[PDB]
């Protein structure tokens, strides 16, 4: 954990050293290293590092065995690669959702020395840096191809979850009969589609957007590098899905019922997002309140968000979350005990306890 | 060249992969509708020089019989570079706030798309390449080397793109202010960066590697020419010369949005080396401005210093320099392709 955090610079400078080998004039090289050192530092440092720590712990507990410094160097590489992946996702998400704060600092894209134009380019650099690092440190491992495929496949699932989260209430999803007009370049007003306000659709989004890169990818990383393919991978796939759902519902809860100075970020109601509080309120509310939701949800105006916010207090959404949290935490524990692997079971139970705080 | 008929197979091969995801049937139909248009709109319509370059290099190295299955792997790599070009095109238009590309509206401008989807779509298109390389080349021995060639060429392009975006920025003039989100920096020219050395650094990284090196290395790797072969460095040097040649022509075409977008172009560097001191101040005062009078002034200086004639002089001198480097290859098959590519480049 403290070891993992200390290995950071080794991986950052290994990648910066690779760019430094490029055939460029010495002055250009120094500007590049100044820019990219800050890109990594600013966006890779500051989170709970749950995904990174999950690799390290799964690598150690897959089997009780001797692990040399060189083997740990490969494990802390994969651990930092998932943090770089989280860093790329967060920069991209903030551009896309027009974010203000992340990890108690300004969104990288808002910086006037950066802007959207560099941030778009920087998402791809951070994303490609992962595969450069896995090559530098795992080039000769037999799990190499399987590890790169795991990153590639989790990323693809996240891109699809991101697409669904962005477009679930869009005109092209509500008007399936009409093709996308490639001649219309006017601005779209976003409104909810009640046919999509259901937990079935929610799970489809949340599993793809969070479960695969936050839980499946780090666990499979630790296991592939340890040397294990086996029927346990499907069992860990199912647990990852349940943990992803659990993690995202809490993230939704935090968005409306959390302090920005504690979470590090200020938007779901204004951004017209399909959230768990929205689905819960909709199943529990009266017909006039349903129409009141449709009229005020997805609007940048503070008086419209207050209407939604007041309705969340009215239908005591915080208490329903508390009841969901206990029902799901218990459900995941049950699935973990059906694993029949004491090592992984220990890590997953520990991860489940430390999820919302980190460490 | 049956490469155009193979498009749908690679498109559907990737779409079929997404279709295997655990999603409700209605969600699957919306996804396939969206992503079929994303591929079609951005992968079809270009000259396909990069795609064709793979096919031609593959054919003229393997001077022997090539079966349908071997061509299926070659046209996969060829379409992968076209998907890469598609991902670059979409990203570039978001970044440069483009209006038109290949005689149609930029994908990000579309009402049903917007910048938010366009950012996400660049990464889908980009990752679809590696899914396709896996589907069709996972059992080839060149597999790892091919993926490494795509990764390394992309990394170089990202760096050239960074340089092209920031070469005149206040951060490149002499630390980045992580507290400034409110004071927008006005775009301005930096005369210390108006030189051919800096320009070659940008152009080689931004174009040469993915436009020439990557497609040639793809054909060669798939044909079976070993990575340890000294010819790869020779092809690297030719790719750099061809990249420079291709980009200078692209800059020439733009004028005869770069002026308004404050870009370091070959006509700007040429005009600056050839013009008087009052005209240098006139360039600094009018370049990089979204005002019609300002662009008109820069346009007139390019006409005055007959930049079109200097390009014509450059194009003849550079063409010879590459032909000379191509003849030092000692490979009749590749040499024919490179000479043919050089003739057909602009059309
Ligand atoms: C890594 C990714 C996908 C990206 C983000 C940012 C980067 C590095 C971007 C793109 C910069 C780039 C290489 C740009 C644009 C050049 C372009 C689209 C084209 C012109 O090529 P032609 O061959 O003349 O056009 P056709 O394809 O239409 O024939
Ligand atoms: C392929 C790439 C890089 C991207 C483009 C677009 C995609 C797929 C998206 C990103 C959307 C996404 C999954 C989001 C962000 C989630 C996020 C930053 C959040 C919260 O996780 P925590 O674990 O709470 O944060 P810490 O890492 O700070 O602990």
């Amino acid at each position: 954990l403290a070891f993992f955090r200390n290995m950071y610079d080794k991986y950052r400078d290994a990648f910066l050293s690779h760019l430094n080998e490029y055939s460029l004039e010495e002055e250009i090289k120094e500007h590049i290293s100044k820019y990219y050192k800050l890109l990594f530092d600013y966006n890779c440092l500051g989170g709970k590092n749950n995904r990174g720590i999950l690799v390290i712990l799964i690598y150690e507990y897959v089997k009780n065995r001797d692990i040399n410094s060189s083997e740990w160097e490969k494990a802390a590489c994969l651990a930092w690669c998932i943090e770089i992946l989280q860093a790329a996702f967060l920069v991209a998400d903030d551009i896309m959702d027009k974010g203000e704060m992340r990890r108690n600092k300004y969104c990288w894209y808002l910086l006037k020395d950066v802007e959207t134009k560099n941030a778009v380019n920087d998402v791809l650099l951070l994303y490609n840096s992962i595969y450069k690092l896995i090559e530098i440190y795992l080039r000769n491992e037999s799990c190499y191809v399987d590890v790169i495929a795991t990153f590639r496949d989790a990323t693809l699932k996240t891109i699809i979850g991101q697409h669904l989260d962005t477009n679930i209430f869009s005109d092209k999803y509500s008007d399936a009969h009409r093709e996308i007009d490639v001649n219309n370049i006017n601005v779209p007003q976003p409104v909810i589609d009640i046919n999509m306000i259901n937990f079935g659709v929610y799970k489809n989004i949340v599993i793809h957007k969070t479960a695969y890169y936050s839980f499946f990818l780090p666990i499979v990383c630790g296991m592939l590098l340890a040397g294990i393919d086996n029927l346990i991978y499907k069992k860990i796939e199912d647990i990852s899905m349940l943990m992803g759902e659990y993690f995202q519902i809490h993230d939704d809860y935090l968005d409306i019922f959390g302090d920005s100075t504690k979470t590090g970020k200020v938007s779901d109601i204004q951004n017209n997002k399909l959230t768990w509080p929205l689905i819960k309120t909709f199943e529990l509310c009266s017909e006039p309140d349903k129409i009141k939701i449709v009229k005020n949800y997805g609007k940048n105006n503070l008086a419209c968000v207050k209407v939604i916010d007041s309705l969340y207090e009215q239908y005591k959404i915080r208490k329903h979350y508390e009841s969901y949290e206990k029902a799901q935490k218990a459900k995941i524990l049950s699935a973990i005990n059906e694993l029949h692997h004491e090592g992984i079971e220990y890590v997953l139970k520990y991860l489940l306890e430390i999820l919302f705080t980190g460490v």
